[PDB]
């Protein structure tokens, strides 16, 4: 399982980065 | 609550780097001989 560690951890950070995208368009789109 | 998301996602990723450092240093301990 060492090959199976390496490809969890990195679907895991660009997960969490995606979050932060739709975060900053639902502020921008709520002033209009 | 705007600021206390932007503050707490930052602490999240940088957790996650440091679990990566030290799987790395135990893989390179066990090959000794000894």
């Amino acid at each position: 399982l060492l090959g199976d560690f390496f490809r969890k951890s990195k679907e895991k950070i660009g997960k969490e980065f995606k979050r932060i995208v739709q975060r900053i368009k639902d502020f921008l789109r709520n002033l209009v």
